């Protein structure tokens, strides 16, 4: 028995897709075919009942993101046995609307843009996705060549915001209507207001995540409310357009030159920076089984929209429940992965002498610091500063002109070469949910690689802190001494400079991790960045910086004026 194997066809389809029972939805959907005049009663009928009881009972909270992508996994694979009959017998079944997804070129990351997308499947939208590092050019064309009535656009760094503006800028040039919805970790409202939409007649939405997503779809696709619902996008892009577009940012910007001279206050001569007791490259791996103890979760759960800081969300009168069987399966992924080694996490560290030199670090080929192999730019904070100093991570190395002996280092890692493989497998057999979990989990391994490996440092190849000895909890906290500011993020926001440490590790020679013309890294579960040893060294963001600045790295960087705007654009503290 089973009691509801004792309930009408579509009724323990309803249930199968709901409880995501997948055992049963093969030879459970091929009855209810059956009793259909045609294949696309059942995708139609019954399969979206139940879909339609998993939205509500979503809305409700009594249902999350993780059981829902479960009820797809049935969903969609009930259509893939339902599939050869359907196209046999023509028909394409009755949808709610058509969507090209894709990953801004240049960019790789996809694990939001895989959820935008079967959460919309899940509410029968059709969703075309084209993958990552996708030209404006297909992109355009694809939704042209099967019409989309939605184009989304994902993008994770910021370089992937220049190309989004370009799609729409081509949408214009081209005579699309057809709405444009931007979204990703590195798209905010306000740059959809003041950089994307102007660029394009047709209507232009940023959107946080993937549940009022569903919520835009559906009122900028109906018809009593499209109208409405542009309108006040408009309205609203406007009095933020203008908000930020004058009442300028109070907050006086400051000569390259003063900022140069509040740079941070030391007395070097005093000071006598740890010596690294490696210096050189090596090429670096960890076990999965090293780096599950390293691992941080929380950030694991907000990928799956599930609030709450771990450990503490097991025990959530609400989510624990879910956010237990959620951890209980990535740990189960994670016993295969590393019993299997299917996937292997690997990467590459380096230590090099280094001395400050005006706002970059000059690094030596040895000792006898004669011959500079390389040098790490940064860029400094321009404006007005009370009580602190304008920093600069240059900064916090021994100053070139004090004699003083000082290092620079750097790191490469990645949750596994194997992580696309191993996404397109599942992709393969319609598995969304650990089709994400690969991802998500190569991702927590990646950035577990930059905890392990940053403690090494500290402890032995540095060794500065060889006592030291933190819990997990600890780490995250960060309680322990220097940094590893990663190229993109707001202390060293220029992307480009991802080719020195490419250069100096020689990277992708030693793991086959790779780097983008955006400069985004392959895979996609993938870190990177430098290592300072300076007690007062810590994290701030660079902000707006002036002309000047942008000159002197131009020529210190060897680029155009120009190429260097579109690259601090974010941090531009003038217009385009
Ligand atoms: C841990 C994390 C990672 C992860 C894993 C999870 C992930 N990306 O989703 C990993 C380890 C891969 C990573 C690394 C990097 N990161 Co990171 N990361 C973070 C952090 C702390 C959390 C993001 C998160 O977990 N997102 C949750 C996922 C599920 O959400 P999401 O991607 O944003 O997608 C949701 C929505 O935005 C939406 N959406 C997505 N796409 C679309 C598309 C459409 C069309 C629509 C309608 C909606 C929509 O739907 C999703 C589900 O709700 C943030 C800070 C932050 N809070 O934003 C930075 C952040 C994204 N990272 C940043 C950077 C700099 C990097 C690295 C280059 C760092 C390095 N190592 O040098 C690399 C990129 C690697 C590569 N391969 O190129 C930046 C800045 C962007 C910039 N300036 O380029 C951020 C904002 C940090 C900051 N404060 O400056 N990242
Ligand atoms: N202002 C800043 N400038 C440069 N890098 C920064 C930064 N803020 C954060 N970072 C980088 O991002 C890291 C924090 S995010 C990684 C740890 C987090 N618990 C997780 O598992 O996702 C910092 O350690 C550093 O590597």
């Amino acid at each position: 028995q089973a009691e509801w194997r004792s309930w009408e066809v579509n009724k323990r389809l309803e249930y199968s897709l709901v409880k995501g029972i997948t055992e049963f939805i093969e030879q459970d959907t091929e009855e209810a075919r059956q009793q259909a005049t045609r294949p696309c009663e059942v995708i139609e009928g019954p399969l979206m009942d139940g879909m339609n009881v998993v939205g509500d009972l979503f809305g409700e909270g009594k249902m999350f993101l993780p059981q829902v992508v479960k009820s797809a996994r049935v969903m969609k694979q009930a259509v893939a046995y339902l599939e050869p009959f359907i196209e046999a017998s023509k028909e394409q079944c009755k949808t709610n609307g058509k969507m090209v997804i894709a990953t801004v070129k240049g960019d790789v990351h996809d694990i939001g843009k895989n959820i935008v997308g079967v959460v919309l499947q899940c509410n029968n939208y059709e969703i075309v996705d084209l993958g990552v590092m996708v030209p404006a050019e297909k992109i355009l064309r694809t939704a042209k060549e099967v019409n989309a009535d939605l184009i989304g656009l994902s993008g994770l760094i910021t370089p992937s915001l220049d190309e989004m503006v370009n799609v729409a800028k081509e949408m214009e040039r081209q005579g699309f209507t057809i709405p444009l919805l931007i979204g990703g970790a590195t798209t905010s409202k306000a740059h959809t207001a003041v950089k994307i939409e102007q660029n394009y007649s047709g209507p232009t939405v940023y959107v946080q995540n993937a549940s009022r997503t569903v919520g835009v779809v559906a009122a900028l696709l109906s018809d009593t409310q499209r109208d409405d619902f542009v309108a006040r996008t408009r309205k609203e892009y406007e009095t933020v357009r203008i908000q930020h577009g004058r009442k300028k940012p109070r907050t006086p910007p400051v000569t390259l030159e003063a900022a140069r001279d509040n740079d941070f206050a030391f007395d070097w001569q005093a000071y006598t920076p740890p010596v690294a007791h490696r210096l050189g490259v090596q090429e670096v791996e960890a076990s999965i089984e090293t780096l599950r103890n390293y691992i941080d979760w929380t950030p694991f759960f907000m990928t799956w929209s599930l609030a709450g800081k771990y450990p503490r969300i097991l025990e959530d009168e609400v989510v624990g429940v879910e956010a237990q069987r959620l951890f209980k399966d990535a740990n189960d992924m994670l016993d295969k992965l590393s019993a299997e080694k299917t996937l292997n996490p690997r990467g590459v560290v380096g230590l090099f002498p280094a001395n400050r030199v005006g706002d970059d670090i000059e690094i030596y080929r040895d000792e006898t610091r004669t011959h500079v192999i390389n040098v790490s730019h940064h860029l400094r904070q321009q404006t007005e500063k009370t009580g602190f100093a304008n920093y600069c991570l240059a900064d916090f190395v021994a100053p070139k002109l004090s004699g003083k002996a000082d290092y620079i280092g750097a790191f490469a890692v990645t949750g596994g070469l194997e992580e696309d493989a191993l996404a397109d497998a599942f992709e393969a057999q319609h598995d969304d949910y650990n089709k994400i979990m690969v991802k998500a989990l190569a991702d927590r391994l990646a950035e577990a690689f930059a905890e392990y490996l940053h403690e090494r440092v500290r402890k032995v190849y540095w060794g500065y802190a060889p006592n030291e000895n933190l819990s997990n909890e600890e780490l995250i906290r960060e309680n322990y001494q220097g940094i590893r500011p990663a190229p993109g993020y707001p202390a060293c926001p220029e992307h480009t400079e991802k080719a020195t440490i490419w250069e100096l590790l020689e990277v992708e020679k030693h793991t086959g991790m790779k780097l983008t013309e955006s400069f985004a890294m392959w895979p996609g579960a993938s870190v990177s960045g430098w290592y300072f040893s300076h007690p007062d060294s810590k994290y701030y963001a660079v902000a707006q910086i002036q002309r000047d600045q942008v000159e002197d790295y131009a020529r210190r960087k060897g680029m155009s004026v120009t190429e260097v705007e579109r690259w601090l654009a974010p941090n531009l503290g003038y217009d385009a």
